[PDB]
């Protein structure tokens, strides 16, 4: 009962976290990502500058994503801790 | 509707709602008395006794010692028992 | 029929087992390609992005690079949160 | 479902439970006392030497009641433990 009480309440945080959206960025703004409250990758922004060494693209690009999903974990942890 | 890192922080929130219950608990005290208040017993809500006291009367027959300790022991631990059974099913309500 | 004892065991019980498979997640790998293979993401089991390899002839179209990376990395997530989730309530059952 | 799937199985330790008897002693083997898987406590004994010391007979009353009870307790928890 509890469990599925707490589900049925996680589907009430779903309209919400749909229509929000959190940015992420890294190499001193270069990269941009942003994740919307179901973890969904709704943008993702690499300054031209980067294309000149796709390495650190790379880590970059890694650095926000990971950032952003930390983000969106975080959230589903935090909310389910304080529900019960 | 849940995922993995929902369910692990739903437990997590459990078990420091379940410590902080259980902390509570150590605090209370019960107190059973039987044999006309000769016999006193006192347990926490764990169910720990921590303290018992007979009437020096009582010293003079071991078999009413005996029954009247028996008694109030099982009144106090059915008593702590139920609180727990209780707690058990309204922290989850 | 459950006391507050009980309880804490299966609450702990949980919590160990729940350690344990977050373990064996984050040792899975999960790989997502897009754009005719020229973009490749990997996640582990907790949905951390641990490698990202992209074809140098995207570097020549970073439109096309930003779309197959987008296309890459959302299969990944939903592939990792879909695992997630069927972790969740198969644990429980 | 877990919950209450557990709470049916706990109920089937119960039968096994109730006619399940362990004996705890202190005071030198001058008090036992007995508690079944129910936690009910069904038998307590005191040596007669002890009614000459009013004040260590009730320490080791509590010593082996408490013995018994955490036994009871740990049985309680273990199970549960790895029923799930």
């Amino acid at each position: 009962g509890l469990l599925d009480g707490m589900k049925k309440e996680f589907s009430q945080l779903e309209e919400k976290n749909k229509d929000t959206i959190h940015t992420s960025k890294s190499g001193g703004g270069m990269v941009s990502v942003s994740f919307n409250g179901l973890g969904e990758l709704v943008d993702l922004q690499i300054d031209d500058s980067l294309l000149e060494d796709k390495e650190a693209m790379q880590i970059y690009l890694m650095s926000a994503l990971n950032d952003g999903y930390k983000a969106v974990e975080e959230n589903r942890k935090n909310l389910a801790f304080n529900m019960l």
